């Protein structure tokens, strides 16, 4: 499956900063308004629900900053070539939030409802309606799409 | 696909069909009890993102409320029926560990029990609480939890 993911309080998308088709290592996730091709995610299942989340264009995945296994709350999100355990996370389409394996989640730095375009995107401890995703067709996003497939 | 036992968490207990035919009649019961065997096995045929069809891998037939109806009441029993619609989709909840119809009712065994006695009956029920969490485990391997979406 190839979806977009989408903040669910603001309508933007989880975007590699500046767009490329291959971004370099270590490049932050930003929340952005555009959808186009090179802000397509995959996710590619390791162990049940745990999994790397694979940005289409380039195939990196989202680690955080740094790879530490259990990640302090602000950690920022980027993408990398590496696969290892420590960039394992889990795509909550139920309580719509995404999980990292030692159990922060993915959040704007700052936790708007309406984060402005280029937002970084952190990791957080807190449950709350501004760390909420859905993930949708690139073809209509208003459509949730099975991400496990 | 994948297959599965459906075990209730709090007990270890695993849904089977009344009986454990590899052929259930239409409108079987489905039951907690104990034992593990193909007969009690389940796949998951998704439909539309996270609903679809609860399976038993045996028979072929599938999870309904009994009598086939949009909107059950409370304490409707769970059966199997080989016919494929609509009353018949749920959602395999694998992060808060349920299994949610698509009216809005959760799987429980009859009276909440967090150790219900083999042959108890599965019905339909709004409430959540910790006796009706299911999580959803390897034929294999009992405790280890496997991917029921693909
Ligand atoms: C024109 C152009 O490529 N725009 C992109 C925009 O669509 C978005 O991907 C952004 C993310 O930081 O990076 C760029 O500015
Ligand atoms: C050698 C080493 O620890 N490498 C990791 C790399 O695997 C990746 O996790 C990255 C994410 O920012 O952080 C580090 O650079
Ligand atoms: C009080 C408040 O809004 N707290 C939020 C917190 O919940 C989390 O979202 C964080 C992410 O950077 O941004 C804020 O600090
Ligand atoms: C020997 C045998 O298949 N026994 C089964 C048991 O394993 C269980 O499936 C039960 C469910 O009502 O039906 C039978 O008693
Ligand atoms: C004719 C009619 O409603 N048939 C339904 C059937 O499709 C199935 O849902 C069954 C489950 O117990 O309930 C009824 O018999
Ligand atoms: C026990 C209790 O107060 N309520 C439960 C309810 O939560 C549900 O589990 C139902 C299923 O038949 O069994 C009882 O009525």
């Amino acid at each position: 499956a190839t979806f977009l993911i989408k903040h669910k309080a603001s309508g933007k998308f989880l975007h590699p900063k500046g767009g490329s088709s291959n971004p370099a290592n270590d490049t932050n996730l930003v929340l952005h308004s555009d959808i186009h091709e090179r802000m397509y995610f995959q996710f590619d299942v390791v162990d049940e629900r745990w999994g790397y989340i694979k940005h289409a264009a380039s195939g990196k995945i989202v680690h955080p900053l740094g790879g530490k296994a259990d990640p302090p709350n602000e950690t920022k999100l980027v993408l990398h070539q590496d696969r290892h355990d420590r960039a394992l996370f889990a795509m909550d389409f139920f309580n719509d939030n995404i999980i990292h394996k030692a159990g922060k989640y993915v959040h704007p730095k700052g936790g708007s409802t309406n984060p402005p375009n280029e937002t970084l995107t952190v990791m957080h401890g807190d449950k709350h309606g501004a760390m909420e995703f859905i993930f949708v067709s690139p073809k209509n996003k208003d459509k949730r799409v099975l991400v496990y497939v």
